[PDB]
DNA sequence: TAGGTAGT
């Protein structure tokens, strides 16, 4: 009991009763996402919505609406009620431009060379014991310090080249807008923007003059793609992707971002005290501690054996063998090539010894296992990092028919691994600089796991059988494909990576049917769990009841959201809890402060029976056990959904869909 | 080339 439970602070703060609406008002369009007024849309022939206040004149902008009914907040469903409290706070109390001025005062900016780093507030609203809590969090944005108008050297013809690039409006660093149009100067429109900074953002006239300087009224007026309002380059700043930054700058900026969960909690509590709408103390929540379940490998004599971590999996010098080897690859000698960077060709003698030792040790396992061996006699080849197509130009000219492997030794890519696969060649690249500095073979061991997962080998499985016959990871996103499912068995072992062809938007009922009809996987009289990032439409509900009755299967679905607003004020890991019907899942440890996973909308369809399930200790354990099924060298999100995400991203990167290998669970796309 | 770290 003592070792099983821990109480920790979460980023939830009770909203004061003065700011909670007692009545909601229903309306419908008598004459798009009208989120501006803080509503909740329920579509029909004429769209219908709810507001956290009454619109006395049934019109505002000109859209003419019609009154339906009035209901008390306590009577409406918590999910909607929470969204209406946020809307009331956003639209009536204007929390958004207030949270902006609070953060600037707490989290000041950070300047490194030409770039500046700001912070912005994220917020959600959650219902607990009849009260409402504000989930308050903060993130960061990096922009060009020097504003757009001065950046283009006050030249309109130059500014026109920036059309289609991402910018931020200085007082609002959260929203990254896209420039679309650049037109003639309007001093009236500049005074409109200037008044907005004083009226909405509440900035003093001195603050306008301090940050923007002497306002140029002869400035061009520009328009963005995402909103119909005018923009002026003196008030805007260029934004970019974090990865696009020069390594030298990224390392320097790090210090400002990198904060421990406890240290970050201190800033949220600092921000919470200033916000007049909520209470100053964060919410105390009871968390379960997940049991660190063992894994199952094979003994020297091929018997199942328990191992708690994969860090000892390939520490030969006690000896573990693979649990499963696919029908194709079993006891084969693979035609293997070793592609080396021409820059590091002056160190090949040492590079030969590194790979030869690794495979020489791999062979000690490979001889009494029925594992595939590796053949690289005179197959040592050279390539260039900026060379591009030259390496594959010579590779295409080869006669490879059978599945083959390639180890890529460079000097510091996704492009080469994609082009190499087109000749049925599985590849795992290596950066020599890191492999040369391998302390006690840590990388060498992590390599063997990756190359095996790539070769459909199931080395280790779970020491526990789940009640589900199938755990399916689903993701929906150039090949007439719109998504895929990754199917795992009862022991957490990969079975299939199955792409889904669109008939058109891809939904769950169609996916279940495609799997039965076109994918040849038995989904009748079984216990299926679907893990997805998205949410099921109310219209899909009656259709899901139908399919589950017909198949006679227990079909479940749970939403697993990596990007959420929660944060736990602990350095601890392997913990889980529920707040406002949401699973706060924190499986992993991070040397630079972790972020929880949100778990919601757990539905069940048992032979024509829709039922809503509350987030258990059971599934949270199950979902944790799945984060341990890491074949690529644990995971934040469960393995089924993680590998589905990876496959969908590969499709966008124009990767070959080799069905034969996908059918046997070869993770070549990783 | 490992993992995680739409109001101007
Ligand atoms: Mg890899």
């Amino acid at each position: 009991m003592v070792l099983n439970k821990v109480t920790y602070k979460i980023n939830a703060y009770k909203i004061k009763e003065e700011f909670i609406p007692k009545e909601v008002h229903f309306y419908r369009i008598k004459s798009r996402f009208v989120n501006f007024y803080g509503g909740m849309i329920i579509n029909k022939k004429d769209k219908s919505f709810v507001l956290p206040y009454k619109v006395d004149n049934k019109v505002l902008k000109p859209i003419d609406i019609e009154y339906i009914k009035s209901l008390k907040l306590e009577y409406v469903k918590p999910e909607i009620a929470e969204k209406l409290v946020r809307g009331y706070l956003k639209s009536v109390h204007k929390i958004e431009p207030e949270l902006s001025r609070i953060i600037k005062n707490i989290r000041k900016h950070k300047v490194v060379e030409n770039i500046k780093v700001e912070s912005y507030c994220e917020y959600e609203v959650k219902k607990h014991d009849g009260d409402y809590y504000l989930i308050l969090n903060f993130r960061h944005t990096a922009s060009i310090t020097k504003h757009l108008w001065d950046f283009v050297n006050r030249d309109k013809a130059l500014l026109e080249e920036y059309v289609g690039k991402k910018i931020i409006f200085k007082p609002n660093p959260k929203v990254r807008y896209t420039i679309s149009l650049v037109d003639a100067p309007n001093p009236q429109k500049i005074e409109e923007i200037m008044s907005h900074i004083i009226k909405y953002y509440k900035w003093s006239e001195d603050m306008v003059k301090s940050t923007f300087g002497e306002i140029d009224y002869n400035q061009p007026i520009m328009y963005c793609e995402e909103i119909l309002e005018p923009f002026a380059p003196q008030f805007c700043n260029l934004v970019f992707y974090m990865d696009e930054l020069d390594s030298y700058i990224l390392k320097e900026l790090q210090s400002y971002w990198r904060l421990s969960n406890e240290n970050k909690g201190k800033i949220i509590n600092e921000i919470a005290k200033k916000l007049r709408f909520i209470d100053n103390t964060p919410k105390e929540l009871e968390f379960m501690k997940f049991n660190n379940t063992p894994l199952l490998v094979k003994d020297v004599n091929k018997n199942p054996t328990k191992i708690y971590s994969t860090n000892t999996l390939f520490t030969w010098i006690k000896i573990y063998l693979p649990y499963d080897v696919p029908e194709i690859i079993r006891n084969k000698n693979l035609l293997t090539y070793i592609l080396i960077d021409e820059e590091i060709k002056d160190e090949l003698k040492a590079i030969k010894d590194k790979v030869n030792k690794m495979f020489r040790n791999y062979n000690k396992i490979a001889n009494k296992t029925e594992l595939p061996k590796f053949n690289y006699a005179n197959r040592w080849k050279y390539f260039s990092t900026d060379d591009i197509r030259g390496i594959i130009k010579e590779i295409k000219s080869e006669f490879n028919d059978e599945i083959c492997f390639a180890l890529i030794i460079g000097k510091e890519y996704e492009i080469l691994k994609k082009q190499l696969f087109d000749l049925k060649i599985i590849s795992q690249n290596i950066l020599w600089e890191n492999w040369r500095k391998d302390d006690k073979g840590y990388m060498t061991n992590n390599l063997l796991i990756q190359i095996m997962g790539k070769l459909g080998i199931k080395y280790f499985i779970l020491d526990s059988k789940t009640p589900y016959d199938y755990i399916m990871g689903l993701d929906t996103g150039n090949h007439r494909v719109g998504g895929c499912t990754v199917v795992y068995d009862s022991e957490g072992k990969i079975r299939r990576i199955q792409p889904i062809e669109t008939p058109e938007r891809l939904h769950l009922p169609y996916v279940i049917e495609y799997l039965e009809n076109k994918a040849n996987i038995d989904m009748e009289n079984k216990n299926i769990l679907f893990l997805r990032d998205g949410f099921i439409q109310n219209s899909e509900r009656n259709d899901l009841k139908e399919i589950s009755k017909e198949l006679n299967s227990n079909i479940e679905v749970i939403s697993i959201r990596k990007n959420n607003k929660y944060k736990v004020f602990t350095s601890d890991y392997r913990i889980g809890s529920v707040f406002g019907n949401d699973g706060i899942f924190l499986p992993h440890k991070t040397p630079f402060g972790s972020n929880p996973v949100k778990l919601s909308t757990w539905l069940r369809f048992n032979c024509g029976n829709e039922e809503g399930l509350k987030i258990n200790e059971s599934i949270m354990q199950l979902l944790y056990d799945l984060t341990k099924m890491n074949y690529s060298a644990y995971l934040r999100i469960p393995a089924p959904i993680h590998y589905a995400d990876k496959f969908v991203k590969a499709l966008g990167k124009n990767w070959k869909i080799d069905e034969e290998l996908l059918k046997h669970g070869f993770l070549y796309f990783i």
